[PDB]
């Protein structure tokens, strides 16, 4: 159960067992690049259900598709690169919330009627092995350049050695 402070270089990723194995998610990270994939979990391999978190020009964006198209919930502020950021994601059926640090929650929702997320695939953190297999609705094309200190699901910590199925070009954070 040793935690590890994971460093991603843009073409890196961690593969963990899918979120279904273990919605409230917290991540603590420090970004060196303004865009890239932070978290992804899907149903299948360009459509089907998915949940994602990503950076897009310093904005966090939380997306999910429950069968009727994607919610897109974007941080109010851009993050400061080179700093430690805490982000909280919540979903209750269609309704979602994104909170960065101590800031106000940003709210959004996916379209009516679908309320339930069907995840089957592994959980990807910091990037993915093949961006062509990810849902088009996630709107991501690159991995994260930065470090991740924490990934938790409902308070359970996922970023420990025991959880890793595969780590590709992931280093211990130094700088």
């Amino acid at each position: 159960s040793r935690p590890f402070l994971a460093d991603f270089n843009g073409f890196s990723y961690l593969e963990l067992k899918g979120l279904h194995t273990f919605m409230a998610l917290e991540m603590v990270f420090l970004a060196r690049g303004p865009s890239g994939l932070l978290l992804y979990n899907g149903q299948k391999t360009g459509k089907g259900d998915f949940v994602s978190l990503a950076l897009h020009n310093r904005h966090l964006e939380f997306r999910y598709d429950l069968g009727k198209g994607a919610a897109i919930i974007r941080s109010k502020e851009p993050i400061a690169l080179g700093t430690w950021v805490r982000v909280f994601l919540e979903r209750n059926g269609r309704k979602g919330a994104l909170q960065v640090g101590d800031g106000p929650r940003v709210l959004g929702e996916s379209p009516v009627p679908h309320t339930m997320l069907n995840l089957k695939e592994p959980l990807y953190v910091g990037g993915a092995p093949d961006f062509s297999k990810l849902a088009r609705g996630a709107a991501v094309a690159s991995g994260f350049d930065g470090a991740i200190q924490l990934v938790s699901l409902r308070g359970h910590q996922l970023l420990t050695q025991e959880h890793v199925l595969r780590a590709v070009d992931v280093a211990p954070f130094a700088g």
